[PDB]
C-alpha cells in the first residue's frame, strides 16, 4: 500500500505513521497505534472511563497542547489488547499520504 | 527501507517525501525531490525559479529548469534546502 504520517491538527508535528497503526475504533472515531512519536505527551494523572470502567491517561501534543486522545492503562479482561495502546482521535490528526 | 516526509522548517507543513527521492551526489546542502506537495510553491550559469512555502512563505530552494547537458539530471526537480526543511522519518 502506501505509509502515512499523522500530524497534529493545531500545529502539523509529527505524531506517528501507519506501521504502528494496529486498530481502529469506529464509534469513539480514534485510531489505535502501537507506537507514538515524542510530540504525544501524557498527562499524568488517572482519569476514569465514561462508556462500555477503564482506568485511562489523557494524550496532548507536547508542542500547542491539543487533547489528542487517551491511553488505556488499567482495563478487564476483555479490553487487554487496548491496554497500552494509543488511541488518537481523528478529529484531531491530520493524515499525510506518501506519494505524489 | 522506512520513508521520510519532508517538513517546512517554519510551519511544519509536509512538503514531499523519499518515495520521489532523487539519489545525487553532485549537491551537498539540497535534497533532491522529483515531486513535491501542495505546500511548495514555485515562485515568480543556470536560470532557476526559487520555491518557497505556500503556508509561510519561507525561502525553501529552487528549480533548475534551464540547464546544460551535464545538469540535466538536476532539470525540473525540486532542491530542498536541508537548512530550510525537517523530516519525520516512519518507524519512530
Ligand atoms: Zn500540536
Ligand atoms: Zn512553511
Amino acid at each position: 500500500e502506501r505509509p502515512l504520517v499523522f500530524l497534529c491538527s493545531g500545529c502539523r508535528r509529527p505524531l506517528g505513521d501507519s506501521l504502528s497503526w494496529v486498530a481502529s475504533q469506529e464509534d469513539t472515531n480514534c485510531i489505535l497505534l502501537r507506537c507514538v512519536s515524542c510530540n504525544v505527551s501524557v498527562d499524568k494523572e488517572q482519569k476514569l472511563s465514561k462508556r462500555e470502567g477503564c482506568v485511562l491517561e489523557t494524550l496532548c501534543c507536547a508542542g500547542c497542547s491539543l487533547n489528542l486522545g487517551y491511553v488505556y492503562r488499567c482495563t478487564p479482561k476483555n479490553l487487554d489488547y487496548k491496554r497500552d495502546l494509543f488511541c488518537l482521535s481523528v478529529e484531531a490528526i491530520e493524515s499525510y499520504v506518501l506519494g505524489s
